[PDB]
């Protein structure tokens, strides 16, 4: 069976597409190398369109339906409750795209008498209709990237109406099942310190260590209309609500599945029979996919003691090393039971023996040293895609600031503190905007957040330690120094002088403001302040951050 079939109608925009990056007065000072940066436009859709479509061939040995099961047990413990039309409407992002019927997102969070009375129609015609297939719309991603041309992804999404009814019958089961589920394995369960933690303590607990990542290639097109029926057994073997259990079904049997695409302008694109990726299962149902099928995998291949982190189609594995010969053949036939499970890989899975060299969700462990001279462990990437991002988001205001989003996921990093941090606090001081809230995305779920919240957001996250880190490796340097020469990044020197002034410019303004100053600048000075608690800290509401992966999935924390 094809993942898609396409019709020849085109995947259009909606707006006005740059792919070249914006200049300002400001771009210089970061980024020199300007043609590196890039936005992908519906221009490249037909090229994705190419990459995305092709057969799938699945076959189920006992291996598999043996993990099925077990999947199945642990799911049958789960009770989940049906949200209320209020509580599924304030879910909803303030920008997240309007209805086709005549309200929109601050329609819905306001609990409009238009808004309400229509979920409350589609919902009823959840329950009445099992059949037939939901309309969703096709779009390119506009996502920015350094060179070395990719196509732009593609979003596919049904009707608000539709995201809210979803979040009434799923938003708890996709919240709470996949840890029931897969226990430790489960990636999105953890803040970054935690997953690193996870990795070293998993890493450890083996005599001899072996691991690797699995890239899938374009994993939501290798996702057939089993592997969605199947995820639909697993989310009906939990305690539900009847009327919940029909809801899922009708989700599933007109939108999961699949059904016709529509470009922006209204005309049929075509039919899918994948994985849709903008819809409220995407992240959950990929976990609990890529679980089942890599799990199964495992014990074709033989492999000894296995741990897996998965996280949507991102699949880690750490288990007992046969020795490097039978390492390197048990990962042959893991790659083998996964195709036959209809996800072959992109790039060839390899056996690493050194924790810091495994790559998943673009993401590595590697070591610096707390003020103490302690060994700390930290996740951090490859700044390319992150300095490339913030260079648009320094000519343009976008939807989601992604230079935020990588401040709290990597704040322990060298290159968040030294460029990143100091780079948008001066930004954001010569506009006197420091108080005011942005929109943000992590483990796919937007969150508005005030700047000036940073300094107690890092701690609670990564703790106080991350305002400390020192004597980086020298691989990470490297990779950071490198990454500079490429994009024409100011070096690491100029840095800590501009932040010497941000920091001192922050002082002044006394309160919050200073506190940034004195905590997220303190690597910047000869003689380090000390660093204690900051007491707004616990005060703050932080649990509800890290429990599940939304990507695609329309929520707002
Ligand atoms: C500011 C970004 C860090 C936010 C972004 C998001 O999911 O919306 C997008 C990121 C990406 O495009 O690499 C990342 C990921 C999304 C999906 C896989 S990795 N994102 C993460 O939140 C993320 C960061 C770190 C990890 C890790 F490595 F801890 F598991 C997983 C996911
Ligand atoms: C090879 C040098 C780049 C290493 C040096 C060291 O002592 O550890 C010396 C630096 C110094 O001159 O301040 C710096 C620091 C050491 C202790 C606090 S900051 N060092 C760093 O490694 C460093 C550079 C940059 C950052 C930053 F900005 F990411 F916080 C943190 C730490």
């Amino acid at each position: 069976s094809m993942s898609y079939t396409w019709t020849g109608a085109l995947i259009t925009p909606c707006a006005a597409e740059e792919s070249k990056l914006p200049i300002n007065a400001l771009s210089n000072s970061l980024l020199r190398h300007h043609n590196m940066v890039y936005a992908t436009t519906s221009r490249s859709a037909s090229l994705r369109q190419k990459k995305v479509t092709f057969d799938r061939l699945q076959v189920l040995d006992d291996h598999y339906r043996d993990v099925l099961k077990e999947m199945k047990a642990k799911a049958s413990t789960v009770k989940a409750k049906l949200l209320s039309v209020e509580e599924a409407c304030k879910l909803t992002p303030p920008h997240s795209a309007k209805s086709k019927f005549g309200y929109g997102a601050k329609d819905v969070r306001n609990l409009s008498s238009k808004a309400v009375n229509h979920i409350h129609s589609v919902w009823k015609d959840l329950l009445e209709d099992t059949v037939t297939p939901i309309d969703t719309t096709i779009m390119a991603k506009n996502e920015v990237f350094c060179v070395q041309r990719k196509p732009a992804r593609l979003i596919v999404f049904p009707d608000l109406g539709v995201r809210v009814c979803e979040k009434m019958a799923l938003y708890d089961v996709v919240s709470t099942l996949p840890q029931v589920v897969m226990g430790s394995s489960y990636g999105f369960q953890y803040s970054p310190g935690q997953r690193v933690e996870f990795l070293v303590n998993t890493w450890k607990s083996k005599k001899n260590p072996m691991g690797f990542s699995y890239d899938t290639r374009c994993f939501d097109s290798t996702v057939t209309e089993n592997d969605i029926r199947v995820e639909e057994s697993i989310y009906q073997c939990c305690d539900l609500a009847p009327e919940a259990r029909q809801a899922i079904k009708s989700l599933t049997e007109r939108l999961y599945i699949g059904g016709p695409l529509t470009n922006s302008k209204g005309q049929n694109c075509g039919y899918r029979r994948c994985r849709a990726s903008g819809v409220l299962t995407t992240s959950c149902g990929n976990t609990l996919t890529c679980y089942l099928k890599a799990s199964a995998a495992c014990r074709a291949a033989k492999l000894q003691d296995c741990t897996m982190l998965v996280n949507g189609d991102d699949l880690v594995v750490i288990c007992e090393s046969a020795g490097v010969q039978e390492d390197a053949a048990s990962l042959r036939v893991f790659t083998e039971a996964m195709t036959r499970y209809s996800a072959p890989p992109g790039d060839p899975p390899q056996p690493e023996y050194d924790l810091e060299l495994i790559t998943s969700c673009s993401s590595n462990v590697s070591v610096a040293h707390d003020a103490s001279g302690k060994r700390v462990y930290y996740l951090t990437r490859d700044p390319t895609t992150p300095l490339a991002r913030a260079a648009w988001e320094t000519a343009r205001h976008t939807p989601v600031n992604s230079w935020l989003g990588n401040i709290i996921m990597y704040a322990p990093t060298l290159w968040a503190r030294m460029i990143l941090m100091t780079h948008f606090f001066s930004i954001l001081l010569a506009q006197e905007q420091l108080e005011k809230a942005l929109d943000c995305q992590i483990y796919g779920a937007c969150y508005s957040i005030e700047p000036l919240d940073l300094p107690q957001i890092i701690e609670r996250l990564h703790g106080l330690s991350a305002f400390s880190l020192h004597s980086y490796s020298p691989g990470e340097i490297n990779r950071v120094a490198s990454c500079l020469r490429k994009l024409g990044v100011p070096p690491l020197r100029v840095w800590r002088h501009r932040a010497r002034s941000v920091r001192a410019r922050l002082l002044s303004q006394g309160g919050r403001a200073a506190t940034c100053g004195k905590y997220l600048f303190n690597w910047a000075v000869k003689t380090k302040l000390k660093l204690t608690p900051i007491p707004a800290a616990s005060q703050l509401d932080l649990s509800s951050w890290f429990v599940a992966g939304y990507s695609g999935g329309d929520i707002y924390h």
